[PDB]
């Protein structure tokens, strides 16, 4: 699709068989979703957002479609306001910004 | 252009006067820039992310150059970690993610 940019970018992703909404976010560096139970370990990661730091719960290789898209990737959990779909899964279903 | 997202999207930006760099940032509802001096009114403001929240001071009709592209709009002036060119710019700019 193109997707122009008047309202919130919001499409649905699917993580472990769950359907939730996310923001498609060109500036962040990761993918940050609300609190939710994800398999394996995890390891810790501070991001930086325009209020400050915050700690998440780093999961790797984490099945997740978005806009029916599949990726698998780089999931971080954490207090994010909303969840977003940052650039390592953008590149995954090979988005990019056009002007 | 097209613009992949194998890096973060920063481009130049020209704004009071002064050239800056910028992240075009399909996350951000407003364009939050750093510290600076603009001419005219404006409100105080806060606006939230990851981290929560900070105070900006909102000036409206500014106007920026994007990569080269004229754009008219409001322009937040706080203590935000990066400079971003928010989708009420943007859109001005005819910019889309497309996938
Ligand atoms: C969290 C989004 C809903 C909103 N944000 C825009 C978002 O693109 C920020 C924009 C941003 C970018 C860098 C630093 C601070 C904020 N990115 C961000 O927090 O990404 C974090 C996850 O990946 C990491 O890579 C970037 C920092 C980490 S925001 O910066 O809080 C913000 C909120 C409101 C306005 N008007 C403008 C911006
Ligand atoms: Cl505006
Ligand atoms: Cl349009
Ligand atoms: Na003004």
């Amino acid at each position: 699709p193109q997707i122009t940019l008047w309202k919130r970018p919001l499409v649905t992703i699917k993580i472990g068989g769950q359907l939730k909404e996310a923001l498609l976010d060109t500036g962040a560096d990761d993918t940050v979703i609300e609190e939710m139970s994800l398999p394996g370990r995890w390891k810790p990661k501070m991001i930086g957002g325009i209020g400050g730091f915050i700690k998440v719960r780093q999961y790797d290789q984490i099945i997740i479609e978005i806009a029916g898209h599949k990726a698998i990737g780089t999931v971080l959990v954490g207090p994010t306001p909303v969840n977003i779909i940052g650039r390592n899964l953008l590149t995954q279903i090979g988005a990019t910004l056009n002007f």
